[PDB]
């Protein structure tokens, strides 16, 4: 990727601050730096880099719309790469986070971080907000004098909640809404009525969308100093379709993609999970059928998971998928021409995005 | 107290407006908006509101000596009363994260936010989280035409690294340093070498001083316009001492006062934390009530933990603590009485923070 070796660079710098920092501010000693130095380096490297690549992708594109010289181009790159990295480190924080919520047992090929026999749950919950505070930290120090830091701040910690408040329709999915009260004990969902397209919708827009494809977006706009630029409605809506479908695939490749290939161990069957296949199911699949996939989703026992995937493949979700996918990608070119009659050059970047996400395989 | 009325009237108002901009911005529905409202609720409210309305009390002292007319005053004390309840909403987020961290019974004599029967560990996490975003959301619309805005939210994400950082401490102190390793787990420790007071100082500084003392001041400070009137060194020294002779008292409770008039049940003893009472117990006691000691505490066992107060009581804890106490007075008297030749405004500000700090009982 043509902006790879710069960012891993500005990760190994960034790193250096960090831990520099809370040595300086907080008497940090040589055996807890090391511990948040590893933390760091098994929490946020291992993945794809979509959404921090993203971010230096737009600010070239833009950098180079707008001319800048090679003093302004060079600040424009490492200002990128640090926003890129606030992101991965959201997202590090997210996971950290969803990986005890789920009680997971891989991320990216490793045992989840709770998972790690000298951390477990209870310190883990502490390291996932070190990470979400790093984030920021990384703003604060190296966008100090740069006009953007309020912008940047307010989208990031905007779309900050906006993740959380996504986690919660997704924690909450299986319990009967009306249901919900914090004094009293209940059952999880046998009709499963609150599994519509509009509740999975809500769900992956607001869980996933907000800070894997509008982020990226906004803070390439912003260091670059050209969110003015762009039309910011269309922007929000490509951002919201390809999100939606990112988070599809992931769905999808929860039944479908060995755990191996992807470097995770989805249990959104086990967990009875409002997912796009179980959705697409319920709304599509004849009675009887509709029955049996009751009485074996949200359940841990092998025999009932495989049930499960057999009404799956019976009712040809991956077929639905595929259609599904060839009305995204007509909605997204029609959303980035309307982006390139406006400005060329970030519509190019936005194709970049889409090219990393259609028919992404993990 | 004198600012308690208008600080409650402004929570219904930052309690509807954060409500209501979920809904408007999250497609938010009636019975999460309604849990969300319970939970806030649950978490924000019982306390004691010292952090909150310090900030109140130390802006209207300040913006009394600035001389404004009647508007500025009011705009003051409400952007005070939002400071604040950020503040009481880090707070709420810390203790709901706590509570399962130390896995504990009781908040604020209610069951702890996680052990309401309809919430879960699972969910509670994410609570807490949603209460961190929402103190940033109450500063990026209040503020969102304040000078103030960028220092408020430097301050607010410095202290919330630092109070994570803290806890760090707090987590990983009863296991030997050299051995931690996300990789091996280890043991508590056997020999408690690293129960040292720079130890216990180092966490309690950062888990507690900079959000419940320096924090509040600053914000205080900051909205009022009036930071850069006051010795910020000077400032930053009796936020310290206060704050670490704030959680003395904490560890002393711990042990000490009834669970019922606390509103907590503390497990410090079962969880061989480095309390003020256990540092000060192993470098003070004889060696053969060391090695007692040793042989009982970090036990769930009610007859070892009952060994370990009666070894507290012997060595005389609380008259140690008393005296400790003098000392703090002696110092925290001359720090105000240098603050006063400063700052006289700022100074009785801080006088108040003491007062209610100097001997409390919960
Ligand atoms: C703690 C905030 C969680 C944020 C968040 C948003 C989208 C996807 N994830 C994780 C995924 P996965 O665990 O990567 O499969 P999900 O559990 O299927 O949703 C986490
Ligand atoms: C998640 C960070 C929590 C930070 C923090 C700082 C000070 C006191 N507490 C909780 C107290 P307590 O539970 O109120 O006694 P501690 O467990 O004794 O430390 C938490
Ligand atoms: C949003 C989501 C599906 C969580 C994992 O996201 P991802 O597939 O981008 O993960 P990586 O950061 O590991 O690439
Ligand atoms: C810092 C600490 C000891 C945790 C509890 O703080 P606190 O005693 O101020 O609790 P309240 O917010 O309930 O008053
Ligand atoms: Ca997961
Ligand atoms: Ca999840
Ligand atoms: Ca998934
Ligand atoms: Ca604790
Ligand atoms: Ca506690
Ligand atoms: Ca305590």
């Amino acid at each position: 990727m043509a902006h790879m070796e710069r960012f891993q660079k500005v990760y190994e710098e960034v790193q250096e601050f960090l831990l520099g920092d809370a040595e300086k501010r907080f008497e940090m000693d040589v055996h807890r730096k090391g511990y948040l130095k590893s933390m760091m380096d098994t929490t946020c490297l291992g993945g794809k880099y979509n959404r921090g690549l993203c971010v230096v992708d737009v600010a070239e594109a833009m950098a180079k719309d707008t001319q800048m010289d090679a003093a302004a181009m060079e600040r424009v790159l490492h200002d990128a790469c640090v926003c890129g990295w606030m992101i991965e480190m959201l997202q590090a924080h997210f996971l950290v986070e969803d990986d005890i919520m789920d009680h997971s047992k891989t991320r990216r090929g490793k045992p989840c971080w709770y998972l790690h026999p000298g951390v477990t749950a209870q310190v883990a919950i502490n390291d996932g907000l070190i990470l979400l505070a790093w984030a920021t930290q990384m703003a604060l120090h190296y966008f100090a004098d740069r006009p953007f830091l309020a912008e940047v701040l307010r989208v990031f910690h905007d779309v900050d909640l906006t993740t959380w408040i996504g986690q919660l329709y997704d924690v909450t999915s299986m319990v009967d809404s009306a249901k919900l009260d914090a004094k009293v004990a209940h059952a999880n969902t046998t009709d499963y009525v609150e599994y519509t397209p509009f509740n999975h919708r809500r769900i992956v827009v607001y869980k996933t969308a907000y800070y894997t494809y509008w982020l990226p977006l906004v803070m390439g706009l912003l260091v670059s100093g050209t969110l003015e630029k762009v039309d910011k409605k269309a922007t929000h809506k490509v951002a919201m379709v390809m999100g939606e479908y990112f988070q599809v695939q992931d769905d999808v490749m929860d039944c479908f993609t060995p755990p191996e290939k992807l470097g995770k161990i989805g249990t959104d069957i086990e967990d009875a999970k409002c997912s796009w296949l179980a959705v697409t199911f319920l709304t599509t699949a004849p009675a009887e059928k509709v029955a049996e996939f009751k009485a074996n989703y949200g359940s841990t026992d092998p025999a009932a998971v495989a049930v499960i995937k057999q009404l799956y493949t019976e009712q040809n979700l991956l077929a639905r998928f595929e259609e599904y996918e060839k009305a995204v990608v007509a909605e997204v070119e029609q959303l980035i021409a309307a982006l390139e009659a406006q400005n060329a050059a970030f519509a190019a970047s936005v194709k970049v995005l889409w090219s990393k996400t259609y028919k992404r395989q993990k």
